[PDB]
This record gives C-alpha cells, sequence and structure tokens, in this order.
C-alpha cells in the first residue's frame, strides 16, 4: 500500500514526540535535539477521495503503532494502538485509524473519518498531549505542515 515517511510539525512549529508508549506530545525543538522527534509512515487508505480530501492513515516508521480515533467518556478521543505486526498496514484499514488529510494553503488539516469534524489538534503551550479536538477557531492548533524524510 503506498506509504510515505514523513515529520509533522504545527503552524507554530512545535515537533512532535513520544512522551509514553502511548502519547505524542508536541514541543518547541531545534538543533540536534530534532533527533527525538516521531517519524510517521502515512498510509494511502481506501475511503472517500477528493482533491481536497485524502484518506491516510498514520502510523510510526518502524513500530506496530499507528492513531486511532475511538471514544473515551461520551468523548471522540485520540490514541496509539498495537497491531498486529504481520496485518498491518493495510490498503482498506478500519475506521478508527483513518483521517482526512485536507490540504487548505500550503498546510494541513487530518480529520477523523470515524468523528466528522474532529481534528488531530495540539496546545498553544509546550508538552501537552496531542489530542482529538472538535473545535477548529483560534484555540487549540489543527493544522501542520508535513516534511519528507529519506527514509
Amino acid at each position: 500500500v503506498r506509504s510515505l515517511n514523513c515529520t509533522l510539525r504545527d503552524s507554530q512549529q512545535k515537533s512532535l514526540v513520544m512522551s509514553g508508549p502511548y502519547e505524542l506530545k508536541a514541543l518547541h525543538l531545534q538543533g540536534q535535539d530534532m533527533e527525538q522527534q516521531v517519524v510517521f509512515s502515512m498510509s494511502f487508505v481506501q475511503g472517500e477521495e477528493s482533491n481536497d480530501k485524502i484518506p491516510v492513515a498514520l502510523g510510526l516508521k518502524e513500530k506496530n503503532l499507528y492513531l486511532s480515533c475511538v471514544l473515551k467518556d461520551d468523548k471522540p478521543t485520540l490514541q496509539l494502538e498495537s497491531v498486529d505486526p504481520k496485518n498491518y498496514p493495510k490498503k482498506k484499514m478500519e475506521k478508527r485509524f483513518v483521517f482526512n488529510k485536507i490540504e487548505i494553503n500550503n498546510k494541513l488539516e487530518f480529520e477523523s473519518a470515524q468523528f466528522p469534524n474532529w481534528y488531530i489538534s495540539t496546545s498553544q503551550a509546550e508538552n501537552m498531549p496531542v489530542f482529538l479536538g472538535g473545535t477548529k477557531g483560534g484555540q487549540d492548533i489543527t493544522d501542520f505542515t508535513m516534511q519528507f524524510v529519506s527514509s
């Protein structure tokens, strides 16, 4: 299935890192300290596609760990999910692992296919977790740049 390696940075130039075994944190990184930043494998999966909207999965480079969207206290929640490493990645990923990648003026948004109008968001502050957020509007950050890596 077509995959691209990539890092993500938020519109404020916070870089993404592994907090716990299962959280991402966003933080202002520079220098060699930049090593510490998480590389995704982004997969082109089966879904509703427009020029403007592309369904992707977001895995970590050589870990069987995928971002999924799941209900946790009657709230959409973002988690890192362990998968069977022989069975993944797939073209037909399960709906919780699917994001619509949306290009909206050199920036990306990642909408959950599973919770419409829920986006991968970061905090304005340092060292807070990446979350599923439902409110686009000058508060939490919902847009990203993408960098390719010579994988």
